[PDB]
């Protein structure tokens, strides 16, 4: 089963004395989440970067009291798409050989750098895949962040600064990116994302909203806490996430083939329709990786299904790609 | 000083042998919230209706596992413009004396019945001021969310059919409310509001955001818990607002002196500035009830200021009407 919300959600030292930054031994493996590059280089998941659900779960609780239902939902959404279902392994990072036997295609089990299934374009910190690398940390965009954390935020970065940053990493993208995709669980994900920094790396022992450029940098090209960082006082996630959506309301879409050329997709769900975007995310992206599983895979799909559907905290209806039982 | 968190948040029975549900004695206080209507008939807070900010935090966390900075957010806000800042006490209804000696003008203590304070127009189930009673279960309304229910819920009231029956109360007044007042704190407060009966009044060893009428009755009519009742599994307030703003959206605005003249405020805060809200509350609310308070008055609302600030959980820079 996923791991039960924390015992004792209070805020507390977690850059302590058992979870010590370290840096990168050869073979660890580090992402496009800093959440999870962070928790991996203080050892509250295991170092190298590949780990259970579970593993994750109980870290990003432990370590940063994100909230339960957002890490089940988060967790077993990228380990269906990008984890391997028989080992129970996700590398938050790039494809590796240490997540076990692959299945058929088109699942390709490419942990979290594979583009287009969780990772995403207009990334606050990374680069868009379509120029070449979709994982580490860039300089440029995040001293485009200390902007926009100076004009917006008063040198902070608060939600005030992620409704701005949001918008124009969009327009950034719509601009030299012919590929630039920003549909359905992408377009999800990329606004509660952008509330994370504000709601989670900011000292818990203040709680305050506003992040400074120190700690952010150290989370998103160090993955470090700050020197005696507290979590978060109480569980959250994507808490505020309508500050950032309705500051520049925009439709899902894609470039089509050239530079500004963003087109609305009619099919893509959006912020009104949580179950769509379930169902699509179900039914059509995991069903379309794995189209017709053996007896073992569909078990194993159909109990991370279960566990994944749990994470949805609109409620919704539980589908079944594979019928039920 | 506000309670924190639960220490322990799980799922438990809270209709339970300490806390049964009882009829209203005459005098006793009820108001436009189911929420603190309930927690009152259960003995959650006191049953006539009259509370500290302390009791209604304990009694919203406690019974429905509201989550903290909502509850300091909500019960300080309500206290600030609606309850006695000297006694402490808020009437969770009407205007009464039980809650001490009254400040002077234009301050109302009129408690949580106070229409145009945290009170507002296009409540689920009870009617706008300006029509007579802004208080009462009203059952033609419940009726539309029964309604609403079975359209887009399949029988269950959901945040899907939060998204359409909060669209539907604002055209519903804008079309016959000559007085339709839909800006600033109320237009914050109406939308979070219309997640709560699916986030928090669905039995909590569910918890599948899907309520059933007969427990939308029995909230929202009787304030009574189901039998069995458990509270939700963890603490929340308004998760899924976002759902309810974009299935329909809307800028803030009010009827100007008839129906269908529904006029946007651009001056109005509105969901992508919550810190304008936050301060416009402060500086033109409040302030305005209590233009030039006496230093003792002056104390209680700093104090009360410093809590509500706390609970602004988009964070913001605090703001100060008396210095
Ligand atoms: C939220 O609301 C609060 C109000 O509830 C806002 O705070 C208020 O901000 C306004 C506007 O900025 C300030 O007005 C300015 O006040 C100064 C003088 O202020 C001194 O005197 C005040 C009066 O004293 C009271 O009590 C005495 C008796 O003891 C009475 O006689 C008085 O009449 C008053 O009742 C006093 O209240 C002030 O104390 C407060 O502020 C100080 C900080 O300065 C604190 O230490 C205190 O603790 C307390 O908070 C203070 O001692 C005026 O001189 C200003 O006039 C200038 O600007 C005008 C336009 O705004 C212009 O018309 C004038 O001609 C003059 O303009 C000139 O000066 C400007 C620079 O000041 C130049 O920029 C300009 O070009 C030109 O050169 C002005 O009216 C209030 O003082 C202040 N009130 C409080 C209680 O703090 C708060 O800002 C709001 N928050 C947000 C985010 O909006
Ligand atoms: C429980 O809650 C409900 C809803 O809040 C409430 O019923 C509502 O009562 C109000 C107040 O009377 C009604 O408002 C009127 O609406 C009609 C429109 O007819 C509608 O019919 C259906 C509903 O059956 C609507 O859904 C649909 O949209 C139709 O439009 C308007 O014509 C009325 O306008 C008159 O009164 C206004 C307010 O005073 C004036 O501003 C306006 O100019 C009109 O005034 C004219 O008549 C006046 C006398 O009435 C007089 O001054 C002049 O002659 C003047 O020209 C009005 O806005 C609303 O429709 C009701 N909704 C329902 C029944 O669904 C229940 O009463 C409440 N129970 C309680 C409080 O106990
Ligand atoms: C709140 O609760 C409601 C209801 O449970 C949820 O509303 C559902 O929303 C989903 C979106 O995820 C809708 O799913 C979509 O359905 C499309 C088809 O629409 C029409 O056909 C449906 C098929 O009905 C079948 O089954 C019924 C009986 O079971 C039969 O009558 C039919 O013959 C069919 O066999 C109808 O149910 C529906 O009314 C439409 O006419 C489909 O093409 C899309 O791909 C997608 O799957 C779904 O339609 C909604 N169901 C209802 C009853 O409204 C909502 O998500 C809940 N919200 C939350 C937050 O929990
Ligand atoms: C629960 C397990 C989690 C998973 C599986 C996950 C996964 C991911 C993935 C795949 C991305 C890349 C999306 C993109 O293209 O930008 C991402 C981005 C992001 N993650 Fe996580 N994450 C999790 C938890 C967390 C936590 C706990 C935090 C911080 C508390 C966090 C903070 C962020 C931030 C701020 C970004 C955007 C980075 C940027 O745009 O520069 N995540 N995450
Ligand atoms: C924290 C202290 C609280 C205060 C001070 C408060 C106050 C109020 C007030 C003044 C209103 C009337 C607004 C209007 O509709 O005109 C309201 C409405 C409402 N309240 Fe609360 N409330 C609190 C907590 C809660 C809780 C814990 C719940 C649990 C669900 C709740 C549920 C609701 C609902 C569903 C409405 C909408 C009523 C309708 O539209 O018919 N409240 N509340
Ligand atoms: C980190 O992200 C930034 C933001 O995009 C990347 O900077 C961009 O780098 C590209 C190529 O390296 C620059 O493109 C060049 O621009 C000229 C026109 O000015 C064009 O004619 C050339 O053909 C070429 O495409 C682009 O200007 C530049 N953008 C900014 C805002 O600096 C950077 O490459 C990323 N770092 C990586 C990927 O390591
Ligand atoms: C829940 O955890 C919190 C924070 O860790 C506890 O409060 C602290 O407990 C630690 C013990 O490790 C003490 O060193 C601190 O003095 C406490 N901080 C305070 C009181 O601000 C709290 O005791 C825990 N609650 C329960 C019931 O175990
Ligand atoms: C999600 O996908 C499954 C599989 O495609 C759908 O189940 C199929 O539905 C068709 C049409 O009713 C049946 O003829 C098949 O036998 C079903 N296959 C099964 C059960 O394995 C399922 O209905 C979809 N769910 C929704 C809500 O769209
Ligand atoms: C937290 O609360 C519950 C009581 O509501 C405690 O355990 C629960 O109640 C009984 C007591 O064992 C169990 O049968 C339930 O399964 C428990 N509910 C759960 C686990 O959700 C629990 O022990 C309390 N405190 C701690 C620290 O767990
Ligand atoms: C609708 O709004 C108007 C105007 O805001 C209210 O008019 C008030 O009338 C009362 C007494 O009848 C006076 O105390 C106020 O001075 C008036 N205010 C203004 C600005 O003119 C009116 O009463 C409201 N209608 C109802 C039925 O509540
Ligand atoms: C982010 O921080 C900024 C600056 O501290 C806050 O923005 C200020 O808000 C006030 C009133 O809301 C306005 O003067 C400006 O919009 C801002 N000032 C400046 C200098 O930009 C903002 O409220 C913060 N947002 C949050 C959610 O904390
Ligand atoms: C982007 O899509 C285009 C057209 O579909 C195709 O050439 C290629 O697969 C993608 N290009 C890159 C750089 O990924
Ligand atoms: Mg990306
Ligand atoms: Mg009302």
């Amino acid at each position: 089963l996923p791991p039960g919300p924390l015992e004792n959600s209070s805020a507390k030292l977690v850059n302590d004395e058992a979870h010590p930054w370290k840096p990168l031994r050869p073979g660890d493996i580090r992402g496009p989440c800093p959440g999870l590059n962070t928790l991996a280089s203080h050892g509250y998941l295991p170092r190298n970067g590949v780990a259970t659900p579970v593993q994750i779960i109980n870290a990003v609780q432990e370590g940063l009291n994100f909230d339960n239902q957002a890490a089940v939902f988060a967790t077993y959404a990228a380990h269906l798409v990008d984890g391997n279902l028989i080992t129970d392994l996700l590398s938050i990072g790039r494809k590796t050989r240490l997540t076990g036997p692959d299945p058929p295609p088109p699942a390709s089990v490419g942990g979290l750098n594979e583009h287009g299934t969780f990772e995403g374009d207009a990334s606050m910190t990374r680069g868009d895949a379509f120029f070449g690398n979709n994982h580490d940390f860039n300089e440029t965009l995040f001293e485009q962040l200390v902007d926009y954390s100076n004009r917006f935020g008063g040198g902070k970065y608060n939600l005030t600064v992620a409704g701005e940053l949001r918008f124009k990493r969009i327009q950034d993208s719509i601009a030299t990116n012919p590929n630039f995709s920003f549909v359905d669980f992408r377009f999800f994900t990329a606004y509660g994302e952008t509330t994370f920094p504000a709601n989670l790396f900011v000292d818990g022992r203040r709680d305050d909203g506003q992040l400074d450029m120190d700690a952010a940098r150290s989370f998103f090209q160090f993955s470090r806490m700050p020197d005696d960082f507290f979590r978060a006082p109480s569980p959250r996630s994507g808490t505020g996430v309508e500050v950032v959506i309705q500051a520049h309301p925009m439709q899902p879409g894609r470039n089509v083939g050239k530079i500004n050329s963003y087109t609305v997709d009619p099919t893509s769900s959006d912020f009104s329709t949580p179950c769509l975007m379930y169902e699509k995310f179900v039914n059509i992206t995991v069903k379309s990786l794995y189209p017709n599983p053996t007896v073992q895979l569909r078990k194993a799909l159909n109990t991370n299904l279960d566990f994944f559907f749990q994470g949805v905290a609109a409620g919704c209806t539980q589908v079944f790609p594979y019928g039920r039982d």
